[PDB]
């Protein structure tokens, strides 16, 4: 008898003989972990790493959910699967659509092809907008497949989502979207699909809410990740095989007085070839936001045709915080991005500081603790451990978030 596999751009899944589950602990820095554990917080993650497979792996360039979260979803980085951000540009026009329809999509998830081979899927995220794009290609007429966020769980109906209103199923409220309860709700979700659903692939995904709030080890960080733990124990007992792993880690972004440390692209830009002659983008956010939910470490920048490209990028560089300035034709190769959705220009900036617009006018602050945030190198480092024995799992720079499946459905083989 030959093994029975699933190839999905161009990697070959084995048939998994238990459930392969992974966890995508969004915002997870590795350090989230250590404190918990250390606290007493975590005993079964605690035992899961020691009997099981410990890494560190390299999510996307940007690290920010959509790119990673897809790259999870594909098992291939963005320059295959098309997502590189929230939203794309449109130069010759000046308009901003939005990335979170699936027809952005250019690959087929994993999960997809699970199901086509016959196979029982469910996607649970807590946020919606990240549903439709995972769920791209899963159909809903055969009792095989579930896929709902937390934040729409009430409107999940059978014939769209594979269930009837998730809420009401699981016995739980809709959680307010800034909340640890809309994570945790993905988790109890993912424990009672296991139980009741059996799928062969499942994949679960939180917010990053309480992270960009709370620094490694203080209470609030620490709750989560004990009710995490909670819920990973009893996935671990139902006998799935299970990667953890994240879509980015998390850093402080602040000054010593405890404000934003910001470099503003747009006006360095506005002053050295003329306003609005270059336009920067910040894929963190939709562009039309007036919340500090919008500063991220990585930035791109379309400018103006005929401009020396060369000489702009040597004043960029030549900043204090401004880490890597690169061509579009060299950091899609270096990142794995794809050409016709990045700027001319890719810049990343230092682990405590962010990259902005523009300073006139202004953009507004949100909440009252000093900004935390990720989108550079200096968040790509995330933990990847599974509930198997693994001594090949390869470890970072070699290890991607995105490699998460393949190892949880080889894991339950
Ligand atoms: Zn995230
Ligand atoms: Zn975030």
């Amino acid at each position: 008898m030959s093994k029975i596999s699933v190839t999905v751009n161009g990697r070959r899944y084995p048939w998994p003989r238990v459930p392969a589950i992974a966890v995508c602990l969004d915002g997870c820095e590795p350090a989230y972990l250590d404190a918990a554990i250390d606290a007493g917080l975590m005993p079964a993650l605690k035992r899961i790493k020691e009997r099981g497979a410990v890494r560190l792996a390299h999510s996307v360039i940007p690290s920010f959910a959509n790119p990673n979260n897809l790259s999870i979803a594909t098992g291939s980085p963005p320059a295959v699967h098309g997502i590189c951000g929230n939203y794309l540009y449109e130069p010759s026009t000046g308009e901003e659509v939005m990335m979170n329809d699936p027809k952005f999509l250019r690959a087929p998830t994993i999960f997809q092809a699970f199901y086509d081979a016959g196979a029982r899927v469910a996607v649970v995220t807590a946020k919606d907008k990240l549903r439709a794009l995972l769920g791209k290609g899963l159909r809903f007429d055969e009792g095989r497949a579930v896929c709902f966020s937390s934040e729409k769980s009430d409107k999940a109906t059978r014939a769209e989502h594979g269930i009837d209103n998730a809420s009401a199923w699981l016995g739980r409220p809709v959680p307010e979207v800034y909340s640890a309860a809309l994570s945790e709700f993905v988790f109890a979700a993912g424990v009672k699909l296991l139980r009741e659903f059996r799928p062969d692939i499942m994949y679960l995904t939180t917010t990053d809410y309480v992270q960009h709030k709370y620094a490694p080890g203080v209470p609030e960080a620490n709750s989560f990740y004990e009710m995490f733990d909670r819920y990973l124990a009893e996935l671990d007992g139902l006998g799935a095989a299970i990667v953890v792993t994240a879509d980015h880690g998390m850093k402080p972004k602040h000054k010593a007085d405890g404000s934003p440390d910001v470099i503003y692209v747009q006006d360095l830009l506005d002053e050295w070839l003329g306003k609005d002659a270059a336009r920067v983008i910040l894929p963190i956010t939709d562009p039309y936001v007036v919340h500090h939910g919008a500063l991220g470490s990585f930035a791109t920048a379309y400018l103006p045709d005929g401009c020396d490209r060369s000489e702009i990028m040597a004043r960029l560089k030549a900043i204090q915080g401004v880490d890597v300035v690169l061509g579009r034709e060299e950091a899609c190769r270096r990142f794995e991005l794809p050409e016709d959705r990045i700027g001319d220009i890719v810049l990343v900036s230092s682990e405590n500081k962010t990259l902005g617009t523009s300073e006139h006018r202004h953009d507004l602050a949100a909440l009252d603790e000093p900004l935390r945030s990720h989108g550079g190198l200096t968040e790509q480092e995330v933990p990847f451990i599974v509930n198997r024995v693994l001594p090949e799992l390869p470890n970072a720079p070699r290890l991607r978030n995105f490699d998460a499946f393949f190892y949880a459905v080889t894991a339950a083989a």
